[PDB]
Parts: structure tokens; C-alpha cells; sequence
């Protein structure tokens, strides 16, 4: 009923790899993210095949954060074949804006970070993760990225943003993170990640996870 | 210092062939080429070699890293595989620049701190901490700084905090030594003679 969308976060080098998982997981997973270890290789190619394969949502995961200008022209050539786009707000309200311009006339995602889990995010990031939330709300754009280290905070953001979360939905170990599916609903992702693509049999994880969301 | 900045060509063009004849052009009057993600993403990293290998001067990726430890280090070994240094945010915290550094100094290659923008949306966050990003910077002791020459005086104080060296966009002069870059970038690139531009500035 209310049971959040999985995301698979794709984290793998290898294109052939890369292209290999979505085939075998497409059917279980809702969403698939990639970054810029996989994209740099070979450049957007790899975001078309992805395309051409699964027919699920993809969202580029490229933490942009530059100058409006340059904001705009990566969200271009990112989203001509991704389904979203994932931007930092720390650079301003401009910056993101920039990207929600282009991603408008697509009919595509604009999805902020709001809030990071390493421990150098104490320093800077985390003083400031209700500000950003207040701005991802201003700015209505379409999710925010946000952690699920302490569910009690993650409700505190989602009351925050009232927009959807994108969240991690198990453990460093790959176990269920307690305590954060009643919280979230349909609206919401749950990210899972090296416990799928490590696998030999990337399919049977897929389908474990997303019968964990009950 | 008292010598004169090196220049630092920002090559930002989307097209692969424009990219590559602009370098060729180029390549004897400019010190460095910085590459950013639009011209990237669209064929990958296969340019950045191809660029390398025409100019044969330095090439510093503008990829203003901005996420984890873990997924930082990825983005610095391939990115660093044909570049010869990375620019990251310093905003994401420490454990973040120091992934990339780790992989850099294992190849004798730059890594170089944003601590300071120019776009209006920069004062929200980023404004009221770039003192302490220029700090963090010289604690790092990352290669250089990329900062803004909007006010010569401002870029003074970055300098006297950081004892770095700046990348800074083209009476700014004074304020820069030989250790120093001065970035141009439309001026030269959308030019009818490239070549006589980049020479031109290099003159400057
Ligand atoms: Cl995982």
C-alpha cells in the first residue's frame, strides 16, 4: 500500500556489467541511479542502453554543483537520457534553479541533497541540513536525498521538505534499516545498492529487497 | 613573487572536434586547459587523453567533487588516469578532499579547492564560510585554490589566509605572482585566431 520505490544504486565501473544488473533486476526495482565512476568512462552512452533496456526510472546521481551556467549545460546533456538529475543546494538557489529550468520543459526530475551521512559532513553540511530542506521545499523540487542513519531525524526532514525522500534503505552490512518504512510511503525511494550489483545473482537480491518493503 | 601568472585556457566548448582544434591551436601559448563536465559527459574521459596528448601541457578537471570518501576516490582515479589535476568542493568536508588527495599524490598529480564563488547563489551557503574553506585548504595542503577576482582585495585576504596558489578569471596582476593561474576562457575560444588570442593574453 504505502511501500517505498527501490532504487537500485548502481554502483559498478563496468558497462557491460552495469548493463547485465539492469536486465536481471528490472522487474523488481523501480529505479536505477548511476554516478560518474560509471559514467565517465564512456560518457551518457551507457545512461541510453539503460534506457533501451529496462524501462524503469533513471536518475543521474552527479552532485552538480556549479554556476548557474554550468549547472544548466550539465543538466542538458544529462537529462537527455536520465529521468532526474541529482544537485547539491549548498552552491544557492540559483544553481539549482538552473537545473530546474531545464528539467521543466523535459517533464523531468530535479531531486536535492539536502543532508549526507560521511563524517566530513559534520564540518559544513550538517549545520545547515533544515536550511536546505526549507530550500528544496521553496524551490519545489521533485525529491530530496537525505539519510536514514537516525529515523528520528528523517522524520524530522521529511515534516521539514514534505516532499519525497530518497533514503538508504538498509545497512553498511546490506540488513534492513529498522524503523523508517512506516515513515515513508509510496512517494518515497529506498536505496540499496552493493548488496544487489555484488552479487552472482543480482535478480534473486532485487527481488529480496523489494519484498522487504513489504 | 613578482613574475608573471601562468594562463590557463577554460575550454568550454560541448563539441569534440572544436575542443581538440582550439587545443592544437592554442597549445603553445597557454600553460594549462581546464576540461569541466559538459564537454566530458558526452564521449568520457577518452578526450581528456586525446586533449593530453595534443597540447602536452597540464589539463585540470573542473568537477567541482562534491560527494563521499568512497565515490570521491572513484571519480579521482579515473578522472586523474589522463588529467593532471581535479578540482573539488571543500564544502563537503575533509574525509572528502583527502580521498582525492590520496589518489592524487600516488600520481604526482594537483588537487585544487573551490573556497570561494561569484554566482549570486554563492552568499547563501558558501559566502560566509570561505574563510574557513581557505583555512581548511591550507591545513590540506591541497595544490591550489580556486577562488574569484570579482574585488583584487578580497583575492589578497584568500591569498594571506591560504599561502596557496589561486585560479582566479582574468590590476588583478599585482595581487598574482608566477605560482598563480589567470583563467580565460569565451575570449579565446569563440575567437576568429585562437592562436593570436592566447598569445595576446599570454603577453599580458
Ligand atoms: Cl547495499
Amino acid at each position: 500500500s504505502h511501500m517505498p520505490k527501490l532504487m537500485l544504486a548502481l554502483d559498478v565501473l563496468d558497462r557491460d556489467r552495469a548493463l547485465k544488473i539492469v536486465e536481471d533486476v528490472k522487474d523488481y526495482v523501480d529505479a536505477i541511479k548511476v554516478g560518474y565512476p560509471l559514467v565517465l568512462s564512456t560518457g551518457t552512452e551507457i545512461i541510453k542502453e539503460i534506457k533501451k533496456l529496462c524501462n524503469k526510472e533513471v536518475i543521474a546521481d552527479f552532485k552538480v554543483a556549479d554556476i548557474p551556467a554550468t549547472n544548466e549545460k550539465i543538466a542538458k546533456i544529462t537529462l537527455k537520457y536520465a529521468d532526474g538529475i541529482i544537485v547539491h543546494g549548498f552552491v544557492g538557489e540559483d544553481s539549482v534553479k538552473a537545473v530546474q529550468d531545464v528539467a521543466k520543459k523535459l517533464n523531468k526530475k530535479v531531486i536535492m541533497v539536502t543532508e549526507m551521512s560521511h563524517p566530513g559532513a559534520v564540518q559544513f553540511l550538517q549545520p545547515i541540513a533544515d536550511k536546505l530542506s526549507e530550500m528544496a521545499k521553496k524551490l519545489k523540487v521533485d525529491a530530496i536525498v537525505a539519510p536514514s542513519t537516525r529515523p528520528e531525524r528523517l522524520k524530522e526532514i521529511k515534516e521539514i521538505a514534505e516532499l519525497p525522500v530518497i533514503t538508504p534503505g538498509v545497512g553498511a552490512q546490506g540488513g534492513k534499516i529498522e524503523d523508517i518504512l512506516n515513515i515513508l510511503d509510496e512517494n518515497d525511494y529506498v536505496i540499496v545498492g552493493r548488496a544487489i550489483y555484488q552479487s552472482q545473482n543480482p535478480k534473486e537480491e532485487a527481488k529480496k529487497y523489494k519484498e522487504m518493503l513489504n
